[PDB]
């Protein structure tokens, strides 16, 4: 939970809360949120569009470390 702070806080952002469960799957814990790359998402399962949110929302937010 802690380890997925910042995570759950992006995508309650985007509308995407959905994809939680699959962040903790994939152990995208929040030092990985700088790091995402389209392949790590979709190794986790995430399908195209939502994937497309994350990446952009990481690239813009200087919450994002």
């Amino acid at each position: 939970d802690p380890f997925f702070t910042r995570g759950r806080t992006m995508l309650v952002k985007l509308g995407l809360e959905k994809y939680e469960k699959n962040f903790k799957k994939g152990l995208l814990t929040d030092p990985t949120l700088p790091l995402l790359t389209d392949s790590a998402l979709k190794d986790a399962n995430i399908p195209p569009g939502p994937r497309l949110m994350i990446l952009d929302h990481i690239q813009r937010d200087p919450e994002i470390k």
